[PDB]
């Protein structure tokens, strides 16, 4: 039940060829992570992956269909409709609450405010943060300003995830809540590709790609 | 030349009184520290002088003018039009260029756009940035987007900034980077007054207020 795929994709950065022609797929509920030395291509990969960046050659097909990365506002379009996104940094608004922050891509997208503050409300209180909802981002700590970010990335109902060291900067007790929080939302459904440093984690999850120099050099299968 | 002066503040957050009666005063140019124990209230303090949060009681005069925390949208105005803000975290807008980012509060306040991007072009090279400009955030490391975060402060020629941890989550390289670009901005005539959790930062500007259980207890000056 595949819901991504990469046809030799290739990436040219400065004149140099970051991505070298790498092919992988995703099956829907998949939790997929990538590992490798830094300078080996994952972010860029991850960036291509998950529509933000165009390819220098290749195809990526979402949910069976060719993505067109040619008209900015029509990627940005599909990206708000079926994929959400967590960073080592957080990316709130710091003016608006815990609540507003998560309802943004809502509201964006056209939905009711009502629907979408219950929406908000629930998303918050699943994650635990029922507590910070009027918070302001300068009040909460970096670890709960990430369960912020994670509610939004989950605002619109995404297809996949995309996590790009999401515990990067967290200490030991927030990185466990974390890892914690995305395999809850694996077993849930929700496929999720996730870059890090850290093969401890990449190791709780079911696949794993290993990159160097550009290219995809091994895959871990774990039942 | 009082740029800012508190008098007789405090602030009851959820029943306590955190902040227990403050009275200080900044002169134009100066560079403050803030430092004291967790739960001292210096983050409550520095958001109360910022124009963030109202006192429960106590006064605010900023450029000899008290401050009138009863309508929102006028406070914002002034905060706007008047002061920069540096936290711990960069809250960088994932989607834009790092130029982008810097002219989104000249662009809030009616700058012309011409204007507007000389101005985020001249701060981001002041700041070591003028090969990142079309860099999105997720591209930049936490140093490079503090150097962000700094510039868009500077944006509306702000007298006063503030800096709740501005180093936090940085390495010793740029976390001297950083409190360079402090002291170069307060050297150029810019009033700054920065919470720290790290006394050799404090040491390094011209007077530091010791907090201690909701009141300055102390009071160093440096010449
Ligand atoms: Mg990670
Ligand atoms: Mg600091």
């Amino acid at each position: 039940a595949e819901i991504l795929r990469a046809e030799n994709i290739k990436k040219v950065i400065r004149g140099y060829e970051i991505l070298k022609g790498i092919s992988l797929s995703v099956k829907k509920g998949e939790f997929v992570s990538i590992i490798g030395a830094s300078g080996s291509g994952k972010s860029t990969l991850l960036y291509i992956l998950g529509l933000l960046d165009a390819p220098t050659e290749g195809k990526v097909f979402l949910e069976g269909k060719e993505v067109d990365y040619t008209n900015e506002k029509e990627l940005s379009l599909l990206r708000n409709r079926k994929l959400g996104f967590v960073f080592q940094f957080h990316y709130l608004i710091p003016e608006l609450t815990a609540l507003e922050n998560v309802i943004v891509p809502m509201l964006k997208m056209g939905k009711p405010k009502k629907e979408a503050k219950e929406r908000g409300e629930y998303l918050l209180s699943e994650l635990g943060l029922g507590d910070k909802l009027s918070r302001k981002p300068y009040e909460l700590s970096g670890g709960e300003q990430q369960r912020v970010a994670i509610a939004r990335a989950l605002a619109n109902e995404p297809i996949l995830l995309f996590a790009d060291e999401p515990t990067g900067n967290l200490d030991s007790a927030n990185t466990k809540r974390v890892m914690d929080i995305f395999l809850k939302i694996n077993e849930g459904g929700t496929s999720i590709v996730m870059v890090t440093h850290e093969r401890e984690l990449a190791e709780l999850t079911h696949r794993t790609l290993e990159m160097k120099d550009g290219k995809v050099v091994g895959e871990i299968t774990r039942v």
